[PDB]
DNA sequence: CTGGCCTGTCTTACACAGTGATGCAAATCAAGTGTGAAGCCAGACAAAAACC
């Protein structure tokens, strides 16, 4: 899922680049 | 008593196995280095799985 997820993402946060223990916690968490 | 004529030894032809040498094409080496491709790291965590 996670893939899916970051990638979905990649436009939520226009230009980040995200954090792995706080992307990690936040795909847990849905 | 002597053939023709239906049968196991004899006699070389003949392919070729395989020897160390040979000869030519094609890697290979050696130097310079800046790349790009590639597996790996870390941490919180959840899938797809088998154990009581």
């Amino acid at each position: 899922f996670v893939q899916t997820c970051r990638e979905e993402h990649k436009k939520k946060h226009p230009d980040a680049s995200v954090n792995f223990s706080e992307f990690s916690k936040k795909c847990s968490e849905r």
